[PDB]
DNA sequence: TGGGGGCGCTGAC
DNA sequence: GTCAGCGCCGCC
């Protein structure tokens, strides 16, 4: 994550729904905002959240009375994506994990925050012939909010990961915000190899599979894209190897394959998956952030998370818009 | 709400 | 056909 000198969100309160690791919290707090409520039902996510912020998020949001949620200015929510991801079954709203947005709408209707800031996977934007996004849009408009949605790739914002996500920023209409803008892309000068840990700290992650098939030569020039170098097995998810001179593939939460949830990389002649700390860095998390003691849970948590830097630029722009109140 | 890994299909070229 | 995906499923 980056440093934010001008705290655009100072004095603003926000809630951290579907908190996970608290990526939205790091992002908004870096801009000066104050978190007044967090919600996350996963036992392990609650533990790591507590390790880093000192509070245990409240459980199952579908059972929380929206009237008991503290007043706030910005509602943050990177809601479940299994039901919308290109990697899943795409049952969408028909999925038990796909109706969480309506819980968000329920809370918004009641608390009417100034801003609603949501995130989901790229496929969310085209799911069900675009009907899914339209539904979110119409729901927000009905609740009297504007709707700004755009898919941003983390590689365009200083982080070496091809993580494409749709970000939805909504302003309550009475605020008449007409100048919100998604941050503009800039050249990437950081690649996977710049975030790796020393070899001595990741030796245990080195795997030597005799079914390894190198399909492309390593590149010596850094490039802002994923560069596949080979595969193991049939080359399915988690069985693909990439160059560290390129960018990281999208980290996942329930992913499988021998290089589960991070993908494999060629590092100093050997092939290995990423270490949880490297996952943190590829997600823009500061080294000061404490990862969960269970590596499997840590991989899952970062795989479900958000790239801090991207949210920071967006949060900064939300604040910039809110602060422009000329006479 | 465990931890590991083989998979197989979809979306967007 | 190319290829990558906050995933799925069954195993222990
Ligand atoms: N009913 C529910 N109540 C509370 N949390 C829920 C929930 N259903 C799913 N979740 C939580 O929703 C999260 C979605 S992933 C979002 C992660 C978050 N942006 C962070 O930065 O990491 C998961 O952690 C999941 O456990």
């Amino acid at each position: 994550m980056i440093e934010i000198k001008d705290k655009q969100l100072t004095g603003l309160r926000f809630i951290d729904l579907f908190a996970g690791l608290g990526g939205f919290r790091l992002a908004l707090e870096s801009c000066g905002a104050e978190c007044v409520y967090s919600n996350e039902w996963d036992k392990y996510a609650q533990e790591v959240y507590e390790m880093n912020f000192g509070e245990k998020p409240e459980g199952d949001i579908t059972q929380v009375n929206e009237k008991t949620i503290p007043d706030h200015d910005i509602l943050c929510a990177g809601f479940p994506c299994q039901a919308f991801s290109i990697s899943g079954k795409q049952k969408g709203f028909e999925d038990s994990r796909g109706t969480l947005f309506f819980d968000i709408a329920r809370i918004v209707r009641e608390k009417k925050p100034k801003v609603v800031f949501m995130e989901n996977v790229k496929n969310f934007a085209s799911h069900d012939n675009g009907n899914t996004l339209e539904v979110v849009k119409n729901t927000m408009n009905e609740l009297d909010y504007s709707f700004h949605a755009k898919v941003l790739n983390a590689l365009d914002y200083g982080i070496p990961q091809k993580r494409e996500r749709i970000y939805m920023i909504c302003f309550r209409n009475d605020l008449n915000i007409q100048n919100f803008q998604f941050p503009k892309p800039f050249e990437l000068n950081t690649f996977v190899k710049d975030l790796l840990l020393p070899d001595s700290e990741v030796e245990h992650l080195v795997i030597d599979r005799k079914d390894l098939v190198m399909t492309n030569q390593e590149i010596e020039q850094t490039t802002p894209k994923t560069v596949r170098l080979g595969i193991v097995g049939k080359g399915g998810q988690g069985e693909r190897i990439y160059s560290t001179r390129g960018i990281a593939i999208t980290l996942s939460a329930y992913g499988g394959g021998i290089f589960a949830k991070t993908g494999g990389y060629l590092v100093n002649g050997k092939t290995r998956k990423l270490h949880p700390r490297e996952c943190a860095r590829v997600m823009g998390y500061p080294d000061s952030y404490k990862v969960h003691p269970s590596t499997s849970q840590a991989y899952k948590q970062f795989g479900n998370s958000v790239v801090i830097n991207v949210l920071q630029y967006i949060a900064y722009n939300i604040g910039s818009s809110l602060n422009f109140k000329p006479y």
